[PDB]
């Protein structure tokens, strides 16, 4: 009833999107609102070729620092304990895609900014669960910029660190995997909501003014409508404001900021993460069944190939790059098909149904594409569905082996796995399937012997 509430802002503005996310910065001091019961600590690193602008933070800088963000005002802090590199004079560059850099941001904003509710928006490119926050300032062993990866940070992270919400101001961050990797009580890291959008964001990136001015004390509205709670947009007191509350705030003002421009292939969700693990057991199960009655060819039929897709999906089907990186389609979509296709029989149709249910119960809400006759709360999670025969020769799957549950890195191939969504639920017996990654191998690997085929996993 009156409790604090600190918002970690991790801007990784050390890439071509600095001049956006100082823009987002200016959105965030111009809709704060001065309360005792709120908090925006925000680590931002910059670049030192992109933008040149010194309006927003006073002057212009290309190292990583520390900013306490007040309305119309962004005041310089100390790093102290948990960040000592980092101070009102120094010139400290961090590596944003090193998760001991996030770790110890969590660690100072808990430490010298406790709250009762902590919320955490990292800020930069997505690149589904594989990864997220591109540093340009450090090169990891192929040359290119360092990032963090969904396994990498939980394996850096710990319970310590866990948050009451997560936003991912990043493309491609609403996969079923990646709220399954961060889903409380998972033993490490976690975050009891998830904001997230399943396909690239724009530019503009989120409408943070507009969010910050809605979360203010007194009660009240404005005069816009709200299409997720209904009624007209409330404003909620830092002091009583729930993750339900916060989540609508970001997917509403998404919507209204988005469609404003005619951009309606923009979406945004928000999970309840402790129904995720409800949503992964679910489509484990389905997976089984399409395992054991031999559905590859009516799975890869309702898939598609190339242009010509039916499901709905988050990615540019006119690149076989982005086939390859990010086929992420729609859960509720392939569920819902599945259910009402004449080729799958009522086991798999009731599977698909009870996988729908779970579904319902985790996507709080969402927005979408109204031409895709996007369901609200039914739509708006990914997953990861590819294409693994087609050739590109080589095999689609073989790219994909960082699409797994093992040290990737360990096993000579590209960086990290060891996502928890592969790992949970696999089964231990030779040629038997039990979750959905074991499934995608049991259809796409040529050979399973003890060396486990393309990604080194024996399913
Ligand atoms: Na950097
Ligand atoms: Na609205
Ligand atoms: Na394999």
């Amino acid at each position: 009833k009156n409790q604090k509430v600190t918002i970690m802002y991790y801007c990784d503005a050390d890439n071509n999107l600095e001049g956006s996310l100082l823009n987002d910065i200016e959105e965030m001091k111009t809709g704060y609102k001065d309360s005792p019961n709120l908090n925006l600590i925000a680590l931002v690193d910059r670049s030192p070729r992109y933008s040149s602008d010194e309006k927003v933070l006073g002057e212009d800088f290309s190292d990583t620092r520390l900013y306490k963000i007040e309305h119309n005002k962004a005041n310089r802090l100390d790093g102290k304990n948990e960040f000592p590199e980092i101070s009102t004079t120094s010139k400290y560059e961090a590596n944003m895609g090193d998760p001991e850099v996030l770790k110890k941001f969590i660690d100072y904003c808990k430490s010298n900014y406790e709250a009762d509710k902590y919320v955490l928006i990292m800020a930069n490119h997505g690149g589904g669960a594989r990864a997220i926050c591109w540093d340009d300032s450090n090169l990891d062993k192929n040359g290119e910029a360092d990032c963090l990866y969904m396994g990498e940070i939980s394996d850096h992270l710990t319970e310590k660190q866990s948050v009451d919400l997560l936003a991912f101001d990043a493309c491609l961050m609403g996969t079923a995997e990646v709220a399954y990797q961060y889903r409380p009580g998972n033993g490490g890291f976690s975050a009891d909501t998830l904001v997230a959008s399943s396909p690239v964001v724009w530019g503009p990136g989120f409408k943070y003014d507009k969010i910050f001015d809605r979360i203010k004390a007194g009660g009240g509205t404005n005069n816009e409508d709200d299409l997720t709670l209904g009624g007209k947009e409330q404003n909620f007191d830092p002091a009583t404001i729930t993750n339900e509350q916060l989540g609508a705030l970001f997917v509403e003002e998404q919507r209204d900021s988005t469609h404003a421009n005619g951009r309606y292939d923009q979406h945004l969700s928000f999970y309840d993460l402790k129904k995720a693990e409800s949503v992964k057991r679910a489509i484990d199960n389905l997976a089984v069944n399409l395992s054991n009655e031999n559905k590859k060819s009516e799975i890869e039929k309702l898939r598609g190939s190339g242009i010509h897709t039916d499901l709905m999906h988050y990615f540019d089907e006119y690149s076989e790059g982005e086939w390859v990186e990010y086929p992420y389609f729609d859960v509720y979509d392939l569920c819902e098909k599945i259910n009402k296709s004449e080729n799958f029989s009522s086991k798999t149709k009731d599977l698909a149904s009870n996988a729908m249910n779970k579904l319902n119960e985790m996507i709080v809400y969402s927005f979408g594409d109204p031409s895709n006759n996007f369901k609200e709360g039914k739509n708006g999670l990914s997953i990861f569905l590819p294409n693994g025969d087609k050739k590109y020769k080589i095999p689609h799957w073989t790219m994909q082996s960082w699409y797994n549950s093992i040290d990737t890195v360990k096993y000579g191939l590209n960086p990290y796995g060891k996502l928890s969504w592969c790992k949970d639920g696999q089964d231990p017996e030779i040629n038997k399937v039990g979750n959905w990654f074991e499934l995608l191998d049991s259809w796409f690997d040529k050979t399973n012997d003890v060396t486990g085929g393309v990604n080194h996993y024996q399913w």
